[PDB]
């Protein structure tokens, strides 16, 4: 199971993995870890062609039969016609050296190259619920939008370090400890403890409130399938915020900002898409991605769900499922 492209002439050096020979990067060739068994073939325009079998010094007495039969296996791609050599680490061939100029970097232990520190950084999922209920209380998760809040009704907005149970002008005193009692569990519970709740009246938001919704306009009343979701990716708060800015489909083109990343949720009917501003950063394209992931595997959604990322300005056709034709 080789590439097919080991006929192209130069230089191809694979480190036997362990059933399987991997390419060794352009750039790390010349180094060998020494706990596994190599094969390096260099072939000229109309010069012949040599495959030699680089066998480290800590690699398996084993390692070396696995990796000689798949010389094998190679010298047939090409039929017999490669040469072979048996290099051992320490006393390798005046002609194996030959593919290698400054020289050869034996290693040993150690981690593999290009070895990452994967740091898991949890996110604040910043949510918003539409309490309701006279005798039986259930907090509903809302989207964080303005369009969302009506007049009579008690909202808690759990933007994680605090929350709060904002209250309809229009709406009663029991509505009002409902909604505190509930998100005040919120911070208890979930929280642990350590956030801080404090009880809003329609008119009086707080700065954070308008920091995340914006410019607070009018509000209804209150009386009268498409799963796509909007949410935006954002670490601009000094930390990563996961927010579900608008649920229902004719999305409101500014809801867009140039500065952070988002994620259209369709993979219900196809593909979730993440839209990437000019100036939004890479935690929040790395982070972007990352929750496109929690999206299908939550929702369980198809597996074959395709996540296609839009840079700003080069938006797909499709993807513009906003109100007025982006
Ligand atoms: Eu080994
Ligand atoms: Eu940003």
């Amino acid at each position: 199971p080789f590439p097919g492209s080991v006929q192209d002439p130069g230089l191809h050096v694979w480190r036997v993995e362990k059933l399987k020979p991997v390419p060794v990067a352009q750039e790390n060739q010349g180094v060998f870890f020494s706990g596994d068994s190599y094969l390096v073939l260099h072939n000229g325009p109309e010069e012949v062609s040599h495959l030699h079998l680089w066998i480290g010094q800590q690699s398996s007495r084993d390692e070396q039969g696995a990796c000689a039969v798949l010389a094998v296996q190679l010298d047939d791609y090409l039929g017999g016609r490669p040469v072979q050599h048996r290099e051992v680490q320490g006393n390798e061939s005046d002609l194996f050296m030959s593919y290698f100029p400054r020289g050869l970097k034996y290693q040993e232990g150690g981690v593999e190259s290009g070895f990452k520190h994967v740091v898991p950084n949890e996110v604040v999922v910043q949510r918003l619920y539409q309490v309701k209920g006279a005798k039986n209380i259930r907090a509903t998760e809302r989207a964080l939008n303005w369009d969302s809040f009506n007049t009579g009704d008690c909202f808690i907005l759990d933007l994680g370090q605090n929350i709060f149970a904002w209250c309809g002008g229009k709406s009663n005193i029991l509505e009002r400890n409902k909604a505190r009692d509930l998100a005040l569990a919120i911070r208890d519970s979930e929280r642990q403890g350590k956030a801080q709740v404090e009880i809003v009246t329609d008119g009086e938001e707080p700065a954070e409130m308008i920091q995340v919704l914006g410019p607070k306009p009018a509000l209804k009343e209150g009386n009268p399938a498409q799963a796509a979701a909007l949410y935006k990716v954002s670490d601009a708060t000094g930390q990563m915020n996961l927010t579900k800015v608008a649920d229902s489909s004719p999305f409101a083109l500014e809801l867009l900002i140039s500065d952070d990343c988002f994620v259209l949720d369709n993979g219900l009917c196809g593909k979730i898409y993440i839209w990437k501003g000019r100036k939004a950063n890479e935690k929040e394209r790395q982070a972007a991605l990352q929750v496109a992931e929690g999206f299908i595997s939550r929702m369980q959604y198809a597996p074959n769900t395709q996540v296609e990322i839009l840079p700003q300005g080069r938006e797909s056709p499709i993807f513009k499922q906003f109100f007025k034709d982006w």
